[PDB]
């Protein structure tokens, strides 16, 4: 089991540490479950899926990176497929408070970039902030997602966020999650590639400047972040924070990072290497490329 | 009159045009309305305050700086000391959407940094997005803050805002607009000096980093910003951010800001450079230096 879980799973009941204990026995459990699991969490608890998803939240909130807050927020977006993607928040000591990625950041982009089509309920053990209130009307669920939280009914994301602004309001039809493909031509080593291909599948209809970050670890795993925009523009979600979410979820650690490529257009309106590189360089990493694409 | 002013004023009503074009008549009017002015217009038009603030919410939207969008908001933020501050959004070609300003947030630090030690209400002629609800319950006004958007009925921001997160959260108790000064020695030129000031003023319980940015123009016209966290971080005003909004309200452009100075401590866990450098440059500023707070 990865040591970030230990303390967790000590708290939890008999019969769910039983069922679980196979599945985190792997320090590289990757912080989902399949619909196969989440039947046998079932069978081996009777908890029903909204009971099971908060008895949960403490190891999804275990996969937190809180160095200024000590404030560790964990969340479980459950995919129409079944697969139930943990997330949780990360603040980046030598960036800035704009770097910072919630709970609710973390499951959606983990559910996103793994292929998932779209969410049917998010579950978070503390109330979402009006920035991620924003981030989830992006969504291709658009304002009935299901909201679930500790103690309280579980409610449309329209009953947190009444009178909402979101993509309608620009006049914005494809929404975060549905199919993008933007079609720029793979080239150069494996990094790059994903960097592009990454870059191929990001959200951004409103300044049209698409990018992609890919982060290559030292035993050769990749990891990629496409970039995702939101219609109140600083909910969005760089390209960085995506691949760092799934280094984290995946058992990884900032140490292990060995290069990153950004890709991006030069000409693009909006420019993600200075914060990239930025961030990067704060965290330990100093092999950044940047692969421009046409 | 400003130009900028110049079609938004040519739809306003009689009576009310009259009343203003003493006002708007300076091409360097502050973007604000004392109390004897609201009076005026007052009794120039039979307008009640809130019926006035939204007939004037297209000479706010007329300072929006909208590259991206070309989606122009317009809020007034209503002092307790019955000040008037105009807010605009701004948008920054070559930066990224974490740079931008919410016509709220414009309005907000305007007040703030005028010196406004509370807001009673806000008039915005858009619903505000999450981020704002979210920017907004940092304020020592709270959950009671009452927001105005065009043809719908007061509500405060609890009522945009359900089961709220914000400071208390976090078990923070002094708030945005509160009386802050930390205590730095100020130094340096009248730039340096300014640039320290503003980083006294800063609100920062989360991460204790103050920072303060201070722009010279070129006919010697100093703006500052000071720094404003947020206890969902992401939404926190970046030092800069304060500078440009009060450089654009007040008449300026981005072509004369001359020079440029950013103090912070060099030991705090987040860093200003690198954002404050790269968004000063993408505008054409190039002359940016650091002081280092001791
Ligand atoms: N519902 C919440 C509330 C706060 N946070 C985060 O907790 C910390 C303090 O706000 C930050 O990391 C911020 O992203 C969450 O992720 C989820
Ligand atoms: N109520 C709103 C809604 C959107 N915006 C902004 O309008 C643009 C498009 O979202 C951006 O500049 C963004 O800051 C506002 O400021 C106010
Ligand atoms: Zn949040
Ligand atoms: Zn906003």
């Amino acid at each position: 089991m990865h040591p970030r879980f230990q303390t967790a799973f000590a708290q939890l009941a008999d019969n769910l540490q039983s069922a679980l204990e196979p599945i985190l026995a792997d320090k590289y459990f990757p912080a989902l479950l399949t619909g196969e699991q989440v039947s046998s969490l079932k069978s081996a608890t009777g908890l029903d899926e909204d009971a099971l998803a908060f008895a949960l939240l403490p190891l999804a909130a275990a996969c937190a990176r809180t160095p200024l807050s000590n404030f560790n927020v964990g969340a479980i977006a459950r995919g129409v497929s079944g697969t139930w993607y943990f997330g949780a928040n990360m603040e980046f000591i030598g960036a800035t408070m704009q770097q910072t990625v919630h709970a609710e950041q973390s499951a959606i982009s983990h559910a996103w970039l793994s292929g998932e089509k779209a969410l049917a309920a998010i579950t978070v053990n503390y109330t979402p902030c009006g920035h991620c209130r924003q981030f989830m009307n992006e969504l291709n669920s658009g304002l009935d997602l299901r909201i679930h939280l500790p103690g309280r009914e579980a409610h449309a994301l329209r009953d947190y966020l009444p009178d909402a602004f979101g993509p309608k309001d620009l006049e914005i039809k494809t929404l975060l999650m549905d199919e993008q493909d933007h079609g720029y031509a793979l080239t150069g080593d494996a990094l790059s590639q994903a960097a592009i291909a990454a870059a191929n599948r990001s959200h951004m209809p409103y300044s049209k400047s698409p990018s992609g970050v890919a982060l290559e670890c030292k035993d050769g795993r990749i990891f990629s972040g496409s970039y995702a925009e939101n219609a109140a523009f600083n909910p969005t979600l760089p390209p960085l924070q995506g691949a760092l979410i799934l280094l984290n979820l995946k058992g990884y650690d900032y140490p292990d990072i060995q290069r990153a490529v950004l890709a991006e257009k030069a000409d693009a309106p909006l420019i993600q290497w200075d914060a990239t590189s930025a961030t990067l360089k704060a965290l330990g990493c100093h092999s950044i490329d940047r692969v421009l694409l046409a």
